[PDB]
Order: C-alpha cells, then sequence, then structure tokens
C-alpha cells in the first residue's frame, strides 16, 4: 500500500522489532518485498556501510521507509502503464516482464564495480542507483508485485536468477545479466541452458520460488561484512534470527542453500535449544534431494566445508566425493566457471592443505588417520572419478595437468598399502569415468608413477621428442 497494518511496528529500534515486521509479513497474505527489502538495505547500510553514530541500532523511522518506498513505486507505476500488457488470465505476458526488465536496467549507473558488496537490496537500487546481478532479478519481482503480478516470481539456480511467470507459472525469462563478458539474454526462456545440461540452469531443478521464498532469499542476501577483516554481529544476529523464523514457518524447506547458510551462522555463535550444524547442513542435503533430484552441488560444499574447518578428513573428503558424484551427470559449460573455480580450488589448494597437515599429525603419531584409511582414499578417488566423468561429452574440458601435479602428491600422501585396500570394482569402490578406469593400474604402487599418472589424467598423447 502501504497499508495501516504494515505501518504499526514501526519504528524499528532493534533487530528484534525487524523480526516482528517479517513475521507480521509473512503472516500476511502476500509478504511486501518492496517494504521488507528496503528495511534490510536501511539496517544493513547503517550497520555495514557507514557506522558514524551508531549507539545501538539505526531507528527505521516510518517516515524514512515509507519515503523510500514511495520512491520506488512511484518509479515504477510511473514508467510501466499497464493498459499497454492486458493481462489474460491473471498472469503476465513476456513483453510486460521485459518490460519491468527494462524499466529497472534502464535506472542504474553507468559505470560501477559489480561483483561489490551492498548493492543487493532495494535500499540500493534507490540510493545509489546499484545493483548487483541477482538484486536486479529480485527487484523486477518485486516490481512486478507492486504492480499486482501476483505471477512473476523469482527463479534461482546456483549461481544465477531468473523469472517464472504465465500460465501455471510455465514460462520463464531471463532478466538480468550473468557472470563478466557474457552476452545478456534478457527476455529469453531459460530452454536452451536446461537441455545443454550446463550447471547454470541445474538441468531444470533450478528453484521456483513462492513469495515466502523470495523473502528467504533477501535474508540470504544479508551481506554482514562491514569489511574484510569485521562482520557486523547486529547484521549477523539479524540474519541468523531471520533465518530461524523462517525456518520454524517452513519456508525453508525447499531452500538448500538457506539451511546451509543457517548452519554456518550456527557454527558462528549456536542459538540454545537449535540443531547442531551438522543436523542444518544434512537437512540441507535433504531438500536438495527431496525437491531437485539430487542435482545441487552447494549442499554437499556447506558440510564439506564444516569438516573441513574442524579438521573431520574423513568427512570432509566424503563430502567433496559426493559434490564430484553430483557433477558427474552434468555438462561443463560456457558460463559454468563458478563451480570449476570451486571444484579447483578443492582439488588443487584446500585438499593439499588438510593432508599437508594430516600428513604431518601422523608423522607425530596420531592414530585414526585418514591417510591410513583405505575408505578415505576411496572418497579422494570417488571425487576425481566425478569430475573425470562431468568433462565426458562436455563441450569444454576441464582437466589439464596443472591438476596431474596436485593428483599424484594428493595419492602420494596415502601409502601404498594403505592404497592397496581399496577394491576396484568394474572398501569397493566403482569408478564412472573412463580416466579413472584406466588409471586404477596405477593406484597401488609403493611409488606412484607420476608421469603415466598425468598422461592419463590429461590424456596427453606424447612425452617430449628429446
Ligand atoms: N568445501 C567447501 C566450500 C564451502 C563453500 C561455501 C560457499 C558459500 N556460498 C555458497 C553459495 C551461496 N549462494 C547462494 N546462497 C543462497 N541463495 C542463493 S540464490 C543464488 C543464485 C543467485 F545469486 F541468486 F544468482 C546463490 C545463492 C553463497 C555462499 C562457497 C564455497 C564453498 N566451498 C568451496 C571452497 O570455497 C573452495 O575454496
Amino acid at each position: 500500500g502501504l497499508k495501516a497494518a504494515q505501518k504499526t511496528l514501526f519504528p524499528l529500534r532493534s533487530i528484534d522489532d525487524v523480526v516482528r515486521l517479517f513475521a507480521a509479513e509473512l503472516g500476511r497474505e502476500e509478504p511486501d518485498l518492496v517494504l521488507l527489502s528496503l528495511v534490510l538495505g536501511f539496517v544493513e547500510h547503517f550497520l555495514a556501510v557507514n557506522r558514524v553514530g551508531l549507539t545501538y541500532f539505526p531507528v527505521a523511522d516510518l517516515s524514512i521507509i515509507a519515503a523510500l518506498y514511495a520512491r520506488f513505486t512511484a518509479q515504477i507505476r510511473g514508467a510501466v502503464d499497464l493498459s499497454l500488457y492486458p493481462r489474460e488470465g491473471g498472469v503476465s505476458s513476456r513483453e510486460l516482464v521485459k518490460k519491468v526488465s527494462d524499466v529497472i536496467w534502464n535506472s542504474l549507473s553507468r559505470s560501477y564495480f559489480k561483483d561489490r558488496a551492498h548493492i543487493q537490496s532495494l535500499f540500493s537500487f534507490i540510493t545509489g542507483t546499484k545493483l548487483d546481478s541477482s538484486g536486479v532479478a529480485f527487484a523486477v519481482v518485486g516490481a512486478c508485485q507492486a504492480l499486482g503480478l501476483r505471477d512473476v516470481h523469482l527463479a534461482l539456480s546456483e549461481d544465477h536468477a531468473w523469472v517464472v511467470f504465465g500460465p501455471n507459472g510455465e514460462q520463464t525469462a531471463e532478466v538480468t545479466w550473468h557472470g563478466k563478458g557474457n552476452e545478456d539474454r534478457r527476455g529469453q526462456t531459460v530452454n536452451a541452458g536446461v537441455a545443454e545440461r550446463s550447471w547454470l540452469y541445474l538441468k531444470g531443478s533450478y528453484m521456483r520460488c513462492d513469495r515466502k521464498m523470495e523473502v528467504a532469499f533477501m535474508v540470504c542476501a544479508i551481506n554482514p561484512s562491514i569489511d574484510l577483516h569485521t562482520d557486523s554481529l547486529e547484521l549477523l544476529q539479524l540474519q541468523q534470527k531471520l533465518l530461524w523464523l523462517l525456518y520454524d514457518l517452513g519456508h525453508l524447506e525447499r531452500y538448500p542453500m538457506a539451511l546451509g547458510n543457517l548452519a554456518d551462522l550456527e557454527e558462528l555463535e549456536p542459538t540454545p535449544g537449535r540443531p547442531d550444524p551438522l543436523t542444518l547442513y544434512h537437512k540441507g542435503i535433504a531438500s536438495a534431494k527431496t525437491y531437485y533430484r539430487d542435482e545441487h552441488i552447494y549442499p554437499y560444499m556447506y558440510l564439506a566445508g564444516y569438516h573441513c574447518r574442524n579438521r573431520n578428513v574423513r568427512e570432509a573428503l566424503q563430502a567433496w566425493a559426493d559434490t564430484a558424484t553430483v557433477i558427474q551427470d552434468y555438462n561443463y559449460c560456457r558460463e559454468d566457471e563458478e563451480i570449476y573455480k570451486e571444484f579447483f580450488e578443492v582439488a588443487n589448494d584446500v585438499i593439499p592443505n588438510l593432508l599437508k597437515e594430516a600428513a604431518s599429525l601422523l608423522e607425530a603419531g596420531s592414530q585414526g588417520s585418514a591417510l591410513q584409511d583405505p575408505e578415505c582414499f576411496a572418497h579422494l578417488l570417488r571425487f576425481y572419478d566425478g569430475i573425470c566423468k562431468w568433462e565426458e561429452g562436455s563441450p569444454t574440458p576441464v582437466l589439464h595437468v596443472g591438476w596431474a601435479t596436485f593428483l599424484v602428491q594428493s595419492l602420494g600422501r596415502f601409502e601404498g598399502q594403505v592404497r592397496q585396500k581399496v577394491r576396484i570394482v568394474s572398501p569397493v569402490l566403482t569408478f564412472q569415468s573412463e580416466k579413472m578406469k584406466g588409471m586404477k593400474e596405477l593406484l597401488v604402487a609403493t611409488k606412484i608413477n607420476s608421469s603415466a599418472i598425468k598422461l592419463q589424467l590429461t590424456a596427453q598423447s606424447q612425452v617430449q621428442m628429446k
């Protein structure tokens, strides 16, 4: 509206007053995305961007919030004439969605850093004329809600956002950019990307938000970072409380990554009486398995990161093997570079560092070491198997010799007598990739044949002439 009933909690004088507003809005027929994003962006601005003057909490006065709300609704209602786009069926048209996307896009500053923090909310859009990529999608959905377009909803993958709309909510439209130096496809469907089985479009097993999930998205999108070294405790607490509110109401059920976010927050500062981080990471995975065909990577990455921080080598390795077992059934496509980066960093930085420490601890007499556990070696092998299987049939390769040195080093961290105990069947392990099947022969020698491994991993044909 803003409607009278939306205004009665103001002024918001604390974290808990913000929580009450969210609870009130989530109890309404449709939570007001615009209101909520403006409030979050306001409080984030004054807790993370500019803390000058801060004594407890930046009080959000109704006059201030209502004026920001008015700037937004005036900008959208002025620029989008609904009469030009008649709605057949209580549903929106592709032209209307494109128009709203154009209105948001055309309002943005000409030149700015798109990867900066704190440009996710409608507060940033109004006061800074700046949004990040998924921020533009969210703003399109808020604008559509403000316009009364109840069928337009946010669609999310693990690295991209777009909208669904139309008859049965079955249409897709691009409304923002993706990445850097990719040509935009605004207005188009996502069908080509689904059909090519890229990770970016999750084989169609992406999130189709309802309004409550769009609230969950804006909560996940809070950025407590003040700088590289420092987070706002106030925003961490707000985000954590809002995620628990959403959890209790059922609205994280279909949102794996929100569960991982919440688990990470609980690891940092546990809430008494709540599930442990591990329970929450596993609920995230269960959500992915239940609702999304187990085709998501981050629920497993979140779990592995927790085990890695807690130096639980065995369970970290298991979780990264599970990440690989998901990726193996995708094709590595242009625009998938963010997941390539995750796998690269895990293989070539995180695992090596973990195993280096484990090696030092073994030298010092640790018992029950992952490096003496053939099941742990099997997890390492399954991780590489999935990466190799991912590469099969992909339009672009994954592996190169830059990965090979780290593989040799990681294999070598396990003594031959440990490696010998894994049974590779056509611990027991089965390989899906042809690369790993050919490598089987090399995996039990006391001293690993490094050159032969390299040749098998990169499928390098030849060795040096001279
Ligand atoms: N092991 C491990 C590991 C855990 C881990 C955890 C993260 C944390 N990251 C996980 C993904 C999260 N992303 C999200 N969280 C909630 N909702 C959404 S909707 C969306 C799509 C888009 F942005 F809207 F377009 C993304 C996204 C943001 C936080 C990143 C890399 C991680 N890794 C890999 C590690 O950094 C390798 O160095």
